[PDB]
């Protein structure tokens, strides 16, 4: 297992514009297009990201390309963050995938305010961090996914992704 496979599992793959769990226009492998509710803004955003007139539809390769860029951006966002960086570097490889997942789904912002969890993870208090992480709107809105990420942080194995 690796980050791409993991995220492909959590986000799925859709080649036509769709609405995410929060009702926002998205495409491909969880690639957010816009928070606005105007489909047209969304199509404009898609065309600009792809570089051609898509008319709301993309190819598999195009999707995968956005996905590459997006995984990369996420990691790089983590590395640039002062609160995040030190934590991330303290983790092993599996757990780092779980960190990237979260940032991919919620932004560096969202994650940057999980202060108490940050600390617990840095101290390697797995079970404690796991409980703390579940006390969140993130877990409450997307429990199945949050469960898999939390298990991942908790155990350092790919079991939740089976
Ligand atoms: C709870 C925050 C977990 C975390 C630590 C380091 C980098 C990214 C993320 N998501
Ligand atoms: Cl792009
Ligand atoms: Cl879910």
């Amino acid at each position: 297992m690796n980050i791409f496979e993991m995220l492909r599992i959590d986000e799925g793959l859709r080649l036509k514009i769709y609405k995410d769990t929060e009702g926002y226009y998205t495409i491909g492998i969880g690639h957010l297009l816009t928070k606005s509710p105007s489909l047209n803004a969304a199509k404009s955003e898609l065309d600009k990201a792809i570089g051609r007139n898509c008319n709301g539809v993309i190819t598999k390769d195009e999707a995968e390309k956005l996905f590459n860029q997006d995984v990369d951006a996420a990691v790089r966002g983590i590395l640039r963050n002062a609160k995040l960086k030190p934590v991330y570097d303290s983790l092993d490889a599996v757990r780092r995938c779980a960190a990237i997942n979260q940032v991919f789904q919620m932004g560096e912002t969202g994650v940057a305010g999980f202060t108490n969890s940050l600390r617990m993870l840095q101290q390697k208090r797995w079970d404690e961090a796991a409980v703390n992480l579940a006390k969140s709107r993130w877990y409450n809105q997307t429990p199945n996914r949050a469960k898999r990420v939390i298990t991942t942080f908790r155990t350092g194995t790919w079991d939740a992704y089976k």
